[PDB]
């Protein structure tokens, strides 16, 4: 088996105190504290999830440049939207998200470029004929203790996006929930050779999942950097001493309406 199936069953089979000192082991992590407070209480710029650090770090390395008209695939309550809306060239985001029961419902938020912002819920994208784009995000992918279902869940979101990819977005960013498994690590190859990028692990994912974020503005051997990415989560197993996660400041937002080019 690979490196990430021993991580994985590795994972499975640890205590909770264990798991908990784990899964922030030497990550990157915004203090959340703060806007997470202003849950229960729309201008103050505070993200409306942690997915907009994760934007935030691959675009302030140029791994993605979102531009003109951003889809926003599994847009939940909007982190990567709404942060889309502030970026320089982007001029409408419209965002994607199914909704209901046990899921998130997308945040109305006053944050800078909310009048570019579109998002509707009850939406399956599975079943949602594809449109044109120029920046095209999605960020699905269910977690399970199964590699061989979270595989299966892959490659189905692998299909799905193929046919936005094919309409033409030059910029994207799409999470690879389980990477690691073989008939992924086929189809991600061939996918790259016919739409380019590559595989960037975020290091504000934390050490629980192995999910890796295929981007335009990526490259390189496939195979390579997903197994550097397992190395090192099973490297950080078993510490003696756990020293936790290093902390960087959340997004800000701003706020107000905005012109567009
Ligand atoms: N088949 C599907 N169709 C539409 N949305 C889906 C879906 N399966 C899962 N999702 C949604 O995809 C989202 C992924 S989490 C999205 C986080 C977002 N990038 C942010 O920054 O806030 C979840 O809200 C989940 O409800
Ligand atoms: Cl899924
Ligand atoms: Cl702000
Ligand atoms: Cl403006």
């Amino acid at each position: 088996r690979t490196l990430g199936e021993q991580w994985k069953e590795k994972l499975n089979a640890m205590g909770k105190e264990e798991f908990f000192s784990y899964r922030k082991e030497a990550i990157l992590e915004v203090d959340r504290t703060e806007a997470r407070r202003a849950r229960r209480e729309k201008v103050g710029g505070h993200p409306v999830s942690r997915g907009t650090a994760k934007l935030r770090w691959l675009v302030e390395r140029r791994f993605v440049q979102p531009i003109g008209k951003v889809v926003d695939l599994g847009c939940g309550r909007g982190g990567w939207s709404y942060y889309a809306a502030t970026m320089k060239n982007v001029q409408e985001v419209r965002g994607y998200t199914k909704g209901g029961p046990g899921h998130e419902e997308p945040m109305l938020m006053q944050s800078y470029g909310w009048n570019i912002v579109t998002m509707k819920s009850g939406v399956d994208v599975f079943y949602k004929p594809s449109e044109i784009s120029d920046t095209l995000l999605c960020d699905i992918g269910e977690s399970s203790p199964s590699a061989e279902i979270e595989e299966q869940r892959t490659l189905r979101i692998l299909e799905m996006v193929s046919d936005w990819l094919s309409r033409g977005p030059k910029e994207f960013c799409i999470k690879i929930l389980c990477p690691y498994m073989p008939k992924v690590i086929e189809k991600l190859e061939s996918l790259q050779r016919r739409f380019g990028g590559g595989l960037v692990r975020v290091p504000l994912s934390r050490n629980s999942n192995h999910e890796m974020y295929w981007v335009s503005g990526a490259s390189g051997n496939i195979v390579h950097a997903v197994n550097m990415t397992s190395q090192v989560l099973i490297g950080r197993m078993d510490k003696k001493i756990w020293k936790g996660p290093k902390y960087e400041e959340d997004v800000n937002l701003g706020s107000g309406t905005r012109a567009v080019g």
